[PDB]
């Protein structure tokens, strides 16, 4: 019997009537490793009303992502509210993580003006995680030019922790 | 030594009497494959009112939450309304609102699909913040809507699974 | 180079100075797949009374839970009524409801089973909830009718485990 | 004619949107890919269910005992080197004992002859994992509490427990 598409993505719901597998002793092992992902994907949503937020789940920004919203608000195009950039610059911080930078940190050379910059998105990354709500109030009451800033700072280290 | 059976599915509660291989290192690769799922089932399982305990019974478990919610939709197999709503919470917990979203970026605009897709997607968020609250909502919606609701939410189910 | 054994089962705490791959993209597959077995054991503890620090002591340990239980019900290797009730805790949690439904499915009706697997999945979802109060509950029983109880769930332990 | 996996995907959740060009899906993901992602998304679970409020801690993030580790703290503290203060030492002594786990102690413990004074330390060492486990930060002050001369004791059989295991 093949997997059950529906296990390979969670919990079968079809009670008896499913004739597919859902033993996974005798499931390949591709069907085993593309289940984990999804079942990972779920427990970590599981663990996770704002001014911007709702605006992120449009079809336009759901198009453009959190780093097109991001992008696009910097260049003041496709309509992103600061509030918006605001949210969305959350999403970008949860995603990222300190130990990464920190590794970034290491490779500079000392009074490297960089160091600053990672210690900065560093402190923005742990105040997110904290609390989220409030990391994202902080960054609206930033003047526009210096919130720009700190997103392009951070968008690049999110680039460049993806290619080493 | 093999792979201890009970250890691919979690803990081997046999103590050193246990003859099996409990060292993940010398495991093959399929049975650390399959140890991970079960472990996975459990740690999901492990971070989860009327017509609930209904579901536990023994027809109702052979039927799944699908096969109790299309019966309730056609009127067979003794299924309430308060059972088909707790059901319907099960569902939507099984869902997630991220492939939605991919199926309604497929579609072209003023698409009437769209707005069912927004209203499960606000049913999934609603039942992932008080489930309790989405089941007693969706009680006190007149049976035909429900249904409908129901409907709605089943195709979509089945058809993010068929990609 | 070679994986970090030290990340390999979870995180490598040595710094810059160790030499070894932390880096997955470079690891083998069996190495990933051990080190998932590893964290999903982390993950899965980091998210869990009388008797219960006798089950940490070595002869306890070496007998396993299930070693405990069944000295229990032998009245051998000084097993007192509360470890027993403890272990028997650990015993339900280790199993899970859906794979008793199985069984249960397989009984013709009336079956004596049914009951017994009705049971212990009552017990199983009691235990679930509040470990504690199930624990209180396993302790007010007869000791006959606890040691049956016991038997009962180890039988089914063992035989969802062959099947 | 296919697609590469997202490398950003690999490592959590691709947050390019529709622009980005590689595959999203795990269906047709290589093997080595989707185990990667396994292993970052872990790590992701197990931190977010996880300290600044307490003295020594801040002081971990810093370039030079990010460099040391926690191992490399813990080990220059006890050579009274790389200016490791005790109280940095206890938090980094916490976060070894959240490393560890007892089970593996237990079968160490296991074999020892009877009345072998290992068996007192693997005693210790696992009273000190699980009081870590319930409340790392009452564990860190009772630790601060220690005579330097115990404390770097206990933190060397902890560090020596710590490689045995891993070297078996
Ligand atoms: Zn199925
Ligand atoms: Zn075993
Ligand atoms: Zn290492
Ligand atoms: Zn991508």
């Amino acid at each position: 019997r093949n997997p059950c598409k529906f296990e390979i993505r969670g919990h079968c719901l079809n009670g008896k009537r499913c004739h597919f597998s859902h033993n996974y002793f005798e499931w390949p092992p591709h069907a085993l490793l593309v289940r984990q992902n999804f079942m990972l994907n779920r427990i970590l949503k599981s663990m996770d009303e704002i001014d911007g937020a709702a605006e992120l789940d449009r079809t336009e920004e759901y198009a453009l992502g959190v780093v097109g919203v991001l992008e696009s608000y910097i260049g003041s195009i496709n309509n992103i509210t600061k509030q918006s950039a605001c949210v969305a610059m959350s999403k970008l911080l949860t995603e990222l993580n300190s130990d990464d930078i920190k590794k970034l940190r290491d490779n500079e050379e000392l009074n490297s003006p960089k160091i600053r910059v990672y210690n900065t998105v560093i402190s923005y990354i742990e105040s997110n995680r904290k609390n989220n709500k409030q990391t994202i109030h902080l960054l609206k009451r930033l003047p526009a030019d210096v919130l720009k800033k700190t997103i392009k700072n951070t968008l690049d280290i999110h680039k460049s922790i993806t290619i080493n």
